[PDB]
């Protein structure tokens, strides 16, 4: 449960369903090393992405395929996806919900950080 | 459960806790009567404002107390308050979730309306 | 001059033109007495709206009619309007832009307050 | 001309002056190419990052380093940097606005997309 992603959509006044998620870890050469991946639930939630073992410290990129989103539901939207950069853990291990709030020409995204 | 606030709090990364937040509704006579109120939980969350025989259609104003959530944390913001003003329940019962993200001198604000 | 409001559209990536906003000052007496008003300009943004003598300290409240603009463009809009409400302070900068960034279901606001 | 960034601090509500801005453009091997840089000025704005010719249709990226923005203000923030990615259209409008509003664990962009 260390790494959750949540996506609402701001046009629909509903969670953003099927919202595919890909996250990336910098390795040691600075390279985006493909870490995880998966799409959003019904209720606009990833769960089960990475475990406490494999969630090392590093530098993550949460990318939030959202022009995929909006093109699969016939719009044509201003984004690529949403990126979303951080470094993790490296005060010890950390849970992380990574948030976002889509429209088709703008995005919001926080970040809950909480100690267990 | 049909009207839920959820508060997040942009500087810290966490959830908002025990913030005030009064509902009011719009009577025949165009005044704000209150209709319920309490205080974000740990997990920024504000439950059991009200029931589905209790919250009938109208216009409901749901002011969330951030310039004394900020001040009670030694902040002094911009805002009085976030207000979210909207028409409920006009084509039968649903449930809201208005959530908020706070910061000093921002706040975002959105909604999930869901059909039992 | 102290007090410039701006209106941007999350859904069409442009300004939110047309948009009625209507300002108040909270009297002694708690009731929201009309102080100024316009619609914004193609540029999605309300120019001219006070003085610097008439904008004293106090609570004040600004109210952008986004049902009104989202209902124009044929869309269905959660909210009535979106409320601004804040107390002019003459300690700190001089000007005051409100910002709004409009989505159907949502909306951002920010103030920048500047010398 | 064609591009303009914009960056505002919901913290102080203020412009988020001095912030350091890359844009890159995505190669044929898709990999980012340096593409134009500054720095935001006193009113948060960085201006003249390209021409009307050289900013031809492709994907772009803009990256604001608010890491540093933060902490040059004393304030440890979440993200490294705020990453903007959009694809350059010349059907749509011909002038681009990339707008980010920070605060330390968040961020709202928008794009203003006109003529
Ligand atoms: C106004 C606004 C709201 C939200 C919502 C965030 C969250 C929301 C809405 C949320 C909702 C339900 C739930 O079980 C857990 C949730 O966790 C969240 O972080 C997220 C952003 C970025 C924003 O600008
Ligand atoms: C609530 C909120 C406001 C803004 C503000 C954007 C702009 C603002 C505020 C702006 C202000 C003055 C000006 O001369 C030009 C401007 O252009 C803008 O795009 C930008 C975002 C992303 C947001 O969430």
């Amino acid at each position: 449960c260390p790494l959750m992603v949540k996506v609402l959509d701001a046009v629909r006044g509903s969670p953003a369903i099927n919202v595919a998620v890909h996250v990336f870890r910098k390795a040691a050469d600075d390279t985006w090393e493909p870490f995880a991946s998966g799409k959003t639930s019904e209720s606009g939630e990833l769960h089960g992405l990475t475990t406490e073992e494999e969630f090392v410290e590093g530098i993550y990129k949460v990318e939030i395929d959202t022009k995929s989103y909006w093109k699969a539901l016939g719009i044509s939207p201003f984004h690529e996806h949403a990126e979303v950069v951080f470094t993790a853990n490296d005060s010890g291990p950390r849970r992380y919900t990574i948030a976002a709030l889509l429209s088709p020409y703008s995005y919001s995204t926080t970040a809950v950080v909480t100690n267990p």
